[PDB]
C-alpha cells in the first residue's frame, strides 16, 4: 500500500526524531556537483581509487540494491553516478555501518563525505566513509511505466522530471529556445518592455478580474499590440516583449487559454524586411538547436511515421487568395464581402462537405478555405501564406501592388500557425475602428511606417521537441482538481 | 492658439494633399542609416566641411523648426539629434519648389531625407538634403516639459514624455539594463529560467477571474513561490523567475497592483550563501551601472537635497527582535502569542500613538514595531533585517541555535524593503499551515535543504533612476480613466 508505506515512514520520521537525530537538518556544505563530478573524473582507470581527495556530494537516491557493501544510484542535475558504501571505508566512529545504510529508500537525499573511484566494473563511483540524511522521501516513488497513461504527469510534474528523462531536455529547450530569441533580437537592436497585464478595453473572450482599488472591472490582455505600438510613436523604434497572453476560450492540443508570446515592433521595416527576419530566426534557431537544417516530427503521434521537416532558407510564399482560386477552379473577386463572391465561397464549402462558420462572414470563410486548401498544402517545410485581403486585416497596411490585399505574412509548420506578421496601417483616417481609445489618439501624433511580428513561443516548442499537446511544454499545464 | 483648431487645419491639410495627388502617408522608405549610426560615423569632421557625393537616406522626427531661403530643422530618432539644413542650391527642383516642400513641415512630422552629411559653419553636424518626403504628420500641437510636468499626461501619454523628456529615456533604459543584468547574473551562476502559470487554484488580497471552459474561479499569482519549490523537488536544483506578480490593493507611491518579481531557488544553500549572494549582486549592479558603488538619492523629492547611498559591501544586519526590545526598553518574551506578550505590545503601540493593526495579531503587530523602530535605522547603505520569529515567516526554517526565530533576511534601502530570503522549512510535519495542497503533496516527495530570495525590480529601480514614486518606473501605470 501506498497510504501503509507513507505511515511506516512517517513513524520513522518521529522514531528518529526521538532518538535525537534530526531527520531534515540545515545545512550540509557540499563540495563538487554531480556533473561537475562526472567531468573531472571520468577518465580515471577502472578499479583506480582516489584515496586522499575527500569529497562532499550530495544528490537524490534513485536505486537500493544488495551484504558487507552497499550499492546506490545518486543523481543530481540529471545525471548519475554510483554510491558503493564497503564497510572497510566507513567511519566507524558516525555509527553502524548497516544502521545508516539501511534506513535508506529510493527518493532519499542524502549528503555524502566520501573519495572518488571506479568500480572494478569500471563504473565510475562515490565511496563513502559517511553518509547523512538530508530530506527522507515519505512516498514510494513511481517507475516510469506510470507515467505513460495517466495525467499525473501534468499534476504531479515534480514527479515526471526526476523518473522521465526526456522531460527534463523538453524543459531545457523551451528554455534554449527563449534565451535564442532573446539574444537574436537584442543583438539586433531591438529593446525589451514590459506593458500592463491588465488594461480597461480587452477576437478572443477576456479573463475579467475586479480592482479593488479603483472599483472598476479590468481584462487580461489578448496581446500586447497596442502598448509596443504607443512605443514607437514614442520614439522607441525597435521593441518588444516576451509574456503571457490570456484568451477566455476552450482547450485542445495547440491551444492554452494562457499562452507565451513575443511581439516585436520595428519602424522603417517592410514585407520583406519581416519575410527575411522571419527565414533568419528559424533556420538559424534549429541549426543552433541541433547542428543540421532537418528535424523528423511525429506529427499523427509515437504510434505513426515521422515526418522530415527542413528548415533550409528560403521558405515558400503562397498567397492566399490566386491560391485559393487555383485549387478549386474558382475566381473569386470583386468586394469579397459582395454576397455573390460569399455565395461562391459558401457553395464550395458545402460542395467539399466543410463546415460553415456562424457568422458567414467574409472573413471567417475566407479563413475556412485556408485551412482545408492551403494550410496543409507543405508538411516537409515550413512556409507562409501572404497577401490576405483586407478584410480579413483590418489593421494591415495595403499592398502597394493588388487592390483588396495587405502585405501580411503567416508561417505554418505541420499545418499549425506560428508566426504572424505585417506592416501596420498609419494613415488615422483609414483605421475604420478609430469610430484602444489611446491607440487612435496616439495615432494622430504621427506612426512612422511600421512593422509587427508576433510568434506563438509554445507551439515552437512543441516542433522542436517531437510534441503533439502544448501540455507538454508548459511546466504546470491548468487543469481541474 | 485652439488645440482643437489646429488639429482641424492640420487634418485639412492632410485630406488637401491627398487630393493633389501627394500620399502623405507613403508606403516604405528605404531608410539606410540611423540616427545614432550617423553621429558616429561623421562627428569628427571639420567645421563647415561636406561629403557631398555621399548621399544618403535618413529618417526622424522634426522636434524644431526655424524661421528665407536657408531652412533649419533639428531631427531626432533613437534618442539622439542632428540638424537638417535645407539649402535652395542643393533641392532637387525636379521633385518640386523648395519654398512650399518646406512651408508644409510642422514640429513632430516624420520625414525621410535623402542627402549628404556634412558640418555648418557654427560646427552644427548636419545632414544637406536633396529630398524631403514626409512619412507621417503629427496633427496635434505637441507640449513643453513644463506642461509635463505636475500633470498625468506623462503616464496617459507616456509616448509624449518619451518624446520631450531626454530623462525619461534614461530611466527606462536603465530598467532594461538591470533586468538584463539580473537574468545574466544567475545564467553565469547557474540558474535555470522557467515560467510558472499565472492563474492558480488556490492563492495580500487576489484577483479573481472566471475561467470559461473549465467553468471554475482561479486567483492570479500573488508570489512564484510554490510552483518553484515544486521544481526544487523534482530535481530542477538552480531555478528562478521574472515576471509579473498581482497584489488586489490599494495604490501608493511604492505598491502597484501588478508588479515585477524576480524569485530564485538554490537548492543545498542557507543563510549565509544568500546574504553573500544579495551582497555580491547589489555591489556589483551599481558598479556595472554607474562605475561607483556610491549614488545620490533624493529620498525627499527633487525639491530636497539627496542623500548618498554607498553599495560598497559588507552591509550591516540588524536582528529584529533584539533590536525592538533595545530601543523600546521592554522585553519580549519567547511565546509571542502569550496574552502577556500580545498585551505589551500593544501597549507599547498606545504609549507611542501607533496606529493598532486589525486583527491585532502578534505577526502583525511585531511587523508594526519594526517598520517604526528599525526600518529607517539606516539611509547611508542598504541593511539587514535578520532572525524574524517563526510566527511571522511560517514558510521559513527554524534558527538553528535561537529558539522561536528563523534564519530569515530581509534588504532595506531608505526605508523600503526590497530583497527577502530564507532558507526554506522542508519537514512537512512542522507545516503548520499543512493541516497550497499540492504544495503539501510535494513537500512529502523530500525537498532538499534550499534557500530562496525575492527581489523587488519596480523599487530597485526607482532607487537606481532616482525617483519617488512607483508610476515614473513603470510604462503604462494603470490609472481611472
Ligand atoms: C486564436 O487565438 C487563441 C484563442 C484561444 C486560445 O486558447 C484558448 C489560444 N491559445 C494559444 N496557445 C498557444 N499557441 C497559440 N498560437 C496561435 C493561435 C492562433 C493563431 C496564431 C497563433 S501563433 O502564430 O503561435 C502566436 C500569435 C501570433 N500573432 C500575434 O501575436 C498577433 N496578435 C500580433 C502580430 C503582429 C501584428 N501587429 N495559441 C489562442
Ligand atoms: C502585500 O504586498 C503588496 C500589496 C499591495 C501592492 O500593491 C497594491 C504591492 N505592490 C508592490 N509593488 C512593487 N513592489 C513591491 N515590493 C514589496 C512589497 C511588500 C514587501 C516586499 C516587497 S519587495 O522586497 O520589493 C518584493 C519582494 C517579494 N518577496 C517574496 O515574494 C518572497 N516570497 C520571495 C521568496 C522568499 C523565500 N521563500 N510591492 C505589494
Amino acid at each position: 500500500d501506498p497510504r501503509l508505506y507513507f505511515e511506516n515512514r512517517s513513524k520513522f520520521i518521529q522514531d528518529q526524531k526521538d532518538k535525537g537525530i534530526n531527520p531534515y537538518p540545515h545545512k550540509f556544505e557540499r563540495t563538487i556537483s554531480i556533473p561537475e563530478f562526472i567531468e573531472k573524473y571520468k577518465d580515471l582507470g577502472n578499479g583506480e581509487h582516489l584515496e586522499d581527495t575527500i569529497l562532499n556530494i550530495t544528490g537524490r537516491i534513485m536505486r537500493v540494491s544488495a551484504q558487507k557493501l552497499r550499492f546506490f544510484d545518486l543523481v543530481g542535475d540529471g545525471e548519475k553516478i554510483q554510491v558503493l558504501a564497503n564497510y572497510s571505508f566507513h567511519n566507524h566512529e558516525k555509527g553502524n555501518f548497516a544502521e545508516c545504510y539501511d534506513k535508506i529508500r529510493r527518493g532519499d537525499i542524502v549528503g555524502i563525505v566520501g573519495f572518488p573511484g571506479k568500480s572494478k566494473k569500471g563504473e565510475l563511483s562515490i565511496f563513502p566513509k559517511e553518509t547523512i540524511l538530508l530530506s527522507a522521501c515519505l512516498h514510494m516513488l513511481p517507475m516510469k511505466y506510470g507515467l505513460k497513461d495517466t495525467e499525473i504527469r501534468y499534476r504531479q510534474r515534480y514527479l515526471d522530471l526526476l523518473i522521465n528523462e526526456s522531460s527534463r531536455h523538453t524543459f531545457v529547450t523551451r528554455t534554449k529556445i527563449i534565451n535564442f530569441l532573446r539574444n537574436f533580437l537584442n543583438e539586433r537592436g531591438f529593446f525589451e518592455v514590459e506593458t500592463p497585464m491588465m488594461n480597461l478595453i480587452a477576437n478572443a473572450r477576456p479573463f475579467i478580474t475586479h480592482h479593488n482599488d479603483l472599483d472598476l472591472d479590468l481584462y487580461l490582455r489578448i496581446a500586447t499590440e497596442l502598448p509596443l505600438k504607443m512605443l514607437i510613436v514614442g520614439g522607441i523604434d525597435k521593441v518588444y516583449e516576451i509574456g503571457k497572453v490570456f484568451r477566455n476560450e476552450g482547450i485542445d492540443n495547440t491551444h492554452n487559454p494562457e499562452f507565451t508570446s513575443c511581439e516585436f515592433y520595428w519602424a522603417y521595416a517592410d514585407y520583406n524586411d519581416l519575410i527575411k527576419w522571419s527565414e533568419d530566426f528559424f533556420s538559424q534557431l534549429v541549426y543552433h538547436l541541433f547542428g543540421t537544417y532537418k528535424i523528423s516530427y511525429n506529427k499523427d503521434g509515437p504510434e505513426n511515421q515521422p515526418i522530415e521537416i527542413d528548415f533550409t532558407p528560403p521558405y515558400p510564399k503562397v498567397s492566399i487568395v490566386e491560391e485559393i482560386e487555383k485549387v478549386t477552379n474558382t475566381i473569386l473577386e470583386q468586394p469579397f464581402d459582395s454576397n455573390e463572391t460569399i455565395e461562391k465561397m459558401i457553395n464550395i464549402i458545402k460542395e467539399h462537405k466543410i463546415e460553415l462558420p456562424n457568422p458567414p462572414t467574409a472573413a471567417k470563410l475566407l479563413d475556412q478555405l485556408a485551412s482545408h486548401f492551403i494550410e496543409n498544402k507543405y508538411n516537409d517545410k515550413p512556409f507562409f501564406i501572404v497577401e490576405h485581403p483586407q478584410i480579413m486585416s483590418p489593421l494591415a497596411k495595403y499592398h502597394r501592388t493588388k487592390p483588396g490585399l495587405t502585405e501580411r505574412l503567416e508561417m505554418f509548420i505541420c499545418g499549425k500557425e506560428v508566426l504572424n506578421a505585417y506592416t501596420e496601417l498609419n494613415d488615422p483616417f483609414k483605421q475604420k475602428e478609430c469610430f484602444d481609445s489611446a491607440f487612435c489618439t496616439s495615432l494622430e501624433y504621427g506612426l512612422p511606417p511600421t512593422g509587427g511580428l508576433g510568434l506563438g513561443i509554445d507551439r515552437i516548442t512543441m516542433f522542436l521537441t517531437n510534441k503533439n499537446s502544448i501540455k507538454d511544454v508548459i511546466l504546470f499545464p491548468t487543469m481541474r482538481p
